[PDB]
């Protein structure tokens, strides 16, 4: 399968506390994580979470296969540790935080698993249909489901989130795939733009580096308001 990722500052931000890496080599795993924290403690947490979810991943793969969800709960909790212990630390950082949106591709790339803590999404993609697979981890989001589409008071507020040493729920969850359907994960900077709409017809795309580049050509023409990063799987 060909597999695309892309990030950016967009139009505002000056510096960019997003984060993603492919597992290229195999193409096992994806990873993308939305930092936030001032004093660079975005970069800090996000940079945390992507390499010590990366690191627990390919220690454990062949170990733990059989059980997923296992493997990717403790993976996050990994992150999340890693990110609380530098927060203990440099006190400039200490509200220094990151969300997390992992697929994980069964063996016979057929299955899908799809873990997450925050607002960065993963969607699924299947002749010319776009689905939300994550549920936000957000209290106007947590609203709905009491709550109408008229979300814009609090919308903005987290629920979870890497870097909490209460964090208490990683969402994991699988997807069937079926050849030919796409594979989106990205940070709250994309949707904040792009709706559904939108973002169903770049992604329709047939070449993912063209899409996923469409995505944040888009993205940022909308406005740029924050750091928009997309990674793009076709089955
Ligand atoms: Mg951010
Ligand atoms: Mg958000
Ligand atoms: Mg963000």
């Amino acid at each position: 399968m060909d597999v695309a990722g892309l990030t950016d500052c967009g139009l505002i931000r000056k510096s960019n506390q997003d984060a993603f890496y492919i597992d290229e080599k195999h193409q096992r795993f994806f990873i993308v994580a939305d930092g936030m924290g001032g004093h660079a403690g975005g970069e800090e947490a996000s940079r945390l979470a992507v390499d010590h979810i990366r690191q627990y991943l390919e220690t454990h793969l062949e170990d733990l296969q059989h059980d997923p969800v296992t493997l990717l709960r403790q993976a996050f909790l990994a992150a999340n540790h890693a990110i609380v212990e530098q927060q203990r630390q440099n006190s400039a950082r200490a509200d220094m935080g990151t969300t997390a949106v992992v697929i994980l591709l069964d063996e016979k790339g057929d299955r899908a698993w799809c873990a997450h803590v925050g607002d960065s999404r993963i969607y699924r993609w299947r002749k010319d249909q776009l689905q939300q697979i994550t549920s936000d981890h957000t209290w106007i989001a947590q609203a709905v489901q009491i709550e109408q589409a008229r979300q814009h008071p609090w919308r903005h507020v987290l629920s979870q989130c890497l870097g909490r040493e209460d964090l208490s729920q990683i969402d994991i969850q699988p997807i069937d795939l079926e050849p030919g359907d796409r594979l989106l994960l990205c940070s709250d900077g994309l949707t904040e733009e792009l709706t559904d709409d939108v973002i169903s017809i770049y992604l329709s795309e047939p070449n993912v580096q063209k899409a996923a580049a469409a995505l944040v050509d888009a993205a940022k023409t909308h406005g740029g308001r924050d750091n928009v990063t997309v990674v793009v799987i076709s089955v």
